[PDB]
């Protein structure tokens, strides 16, 4: 509970701040219209989990749930944090690829349900019944790797060079950090319970730290953010 | 309380989750823009009230309220649905007649005022209270209905006829099956309980998968929805 | 507690409802479209406000919140009202002075987190944690004001001369009204418990009366609203 996995918390609260920061400073240095846009994306993201982070760290951001015959302890936080942050990471990816409106709704309303589920899951008191949402919310994140690879693959193509590559790149990372998360929960406390919180803390940090700050790293560090 | 009512909440998730399926499977077959927004925002509405429902089915999405001198069962999962599949309903028929952004805000605005009045008053205590949040959501949503009539009925005219005549006909379903969840709601659990929990669940199952599912095959059925 | 604050919260109560009812009447007359996004950003907000305002009156926005070694009757509800209500005040004045996407989202990203954290402050049990919250939302406050001046005061000017007169008005009175926030709350029972909950209450009835009845009259009583 509370205790052991405080150093994971307080590294990933002054990883999460630092990256805000640097963001921050970095977009000063900014006039053009859409590098704006996807400077205002990425430094949210950070700024975001950073509070989170903190909340998680503070205690605020934790509660306990029973289940199983027991009184577990689970991060919430996290949802919050998600509930904002991958929506936005999927909006920088297609704002990269000038998605339609109709492919951009289409992956917010998948990831509200993604988060929504995990949620439900994780607050869910009867055992069996959390891996129901945990499957749910897997098929709504498969859905978001199913639109990214065969509807945004497609056409970051029928654009830009620069915007292919550095989309596919971010693509890449995503499909492979995003496929990690239920893995972790099903292992973890919120799941099947085979890996306690402390290694599951750490494992979920890394992951946010690399899909928020690695991925804002590469992205604002590439010319496919200015219009040519 | 959570018995009775099981087989209309069971059944309205398989019905939520059979029309999400197949929304899904025909919205394959989409390459229009336009088109693509239509299928994006009422595929999403069945899959949402589908995960709500099943939460009320597997009891999460159901909690006590104290008020009268009882302990009264109160499904407040069915607010969470709404405050985000009302609003999208309400965007289809707003794209539809190619609404300005003013209107759209206005509805949007309306509409999460109607459902959080709701729900503050489906937890409140104190029993004369309840109806006083009954009166300010009744007159939100009296407030959508006359947009749609005096702000919307005469534009979609201004447009392309099987725009005008689509819109009427949603315009319509819509006015009928909004106007009886009050009723349903004074009349059940959340008010003055002359009617069962039992039938009450009964009723908004029926209403819901009407202005969801029976709206979404009306609305995905015309050929309103493509650029001409 | 819930009691000598009540008139305060009724006349606020009654302060909201008149605004929006005003304003609706107002803006009957108009068929601008961008008059017309204005007058439905700038109804919502005194709408929203006034079911907050009822909600503490009648006492459902009301919590306790255990700290310092005491009981703290915390109106939570105050910080649902500003979580959308602040966020479309800017949006009236990034309207104004037509600013990019890219600016609106980062000033209703900061918004959300002034909001938020302005809220787990509330919330927190531990005394000392609570004013942590209240740095990293007063941060955000500061950031917001920055733009407010660095990244739309430089922008108006470069728009129509009545659009820069009106916003130089509304940046202004945002400016000082705003900054008021943080301090009553430092001062408050949500703080310091310097003052008292009764003149907590007070201050904040004022406050947000003015900057959103206020705002609103002076928004929509200008030419700057209209399409030249
Ligand atoms: C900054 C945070 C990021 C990029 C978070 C991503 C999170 C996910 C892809 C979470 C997925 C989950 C499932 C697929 C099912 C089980 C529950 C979740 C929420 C952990
Ligand atoms: C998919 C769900 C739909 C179309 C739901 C519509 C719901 C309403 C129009 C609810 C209205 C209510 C009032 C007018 C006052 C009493 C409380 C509500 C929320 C039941
Ligand atoms: C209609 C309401 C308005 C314009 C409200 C404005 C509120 C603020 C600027 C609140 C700011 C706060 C801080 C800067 C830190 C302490 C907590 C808050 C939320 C009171």
């Amino acid at each position: 509970t509370g205790r052991p996995e405080w150093i994971w918390l307080a590294l990933g609260t002054a990883l999460m701040g630092l990256g805000t920061l640097y963001f921050l400073v970095k977009g000063m240095g900014v006039s053009d219209p859409d590098a704006k846009k996807f400077y205002a994306i990425t430094t949210l993201v950070p700024a975001i989990a950073f509070t989170m982070y903190l909340s998680m760290l503070l205690g605020y951001g934790l509660t306990m749930v029973p289940f199983g015959g027991e009184q577990n302890p689970i991060y919430w936080a996290r949802y919050a944090d998600w509930l904002f942050t991958t929506p936005l990471l999927l909006l920088d990816l297609a704002l990269l690829v000038d998605a339609d409106q109709g492919t951009i709704l289409a992956l917010v309303g998948a990831d509200g349900i993604m988060i929504g589920t995990g949620l439900v899951g994780a607050l869910t008191k009867v055992y069996s019944y959390r891996f129901v949402w945990w499957a749910i919310s897997t098929a709504a994140m498969l859905y978001i790797l199913y639109v990214l690879f065969f509807g945004f693959t497609s056409k970051a193509e029928s654009m830009r060079p620069e915007v292919a590559s550095t989309f596919k790149v971010l693509r890449n990372v995503t499909v492979v950090l995003w496929s990690a998360y239920p893995v972790v929960w099903l292992i973890g406390s919120e799941g099947a319970g085979i890996v306690p919180l402390n290694i599951e803390t750490l494992l979920f940090m890394v992951l946010d730290v690399s899909a928020k700050v690695g991925f804002g790293l590469i992205l604002l560090r590439s010319r496919a953010i200015f219009g040519e």
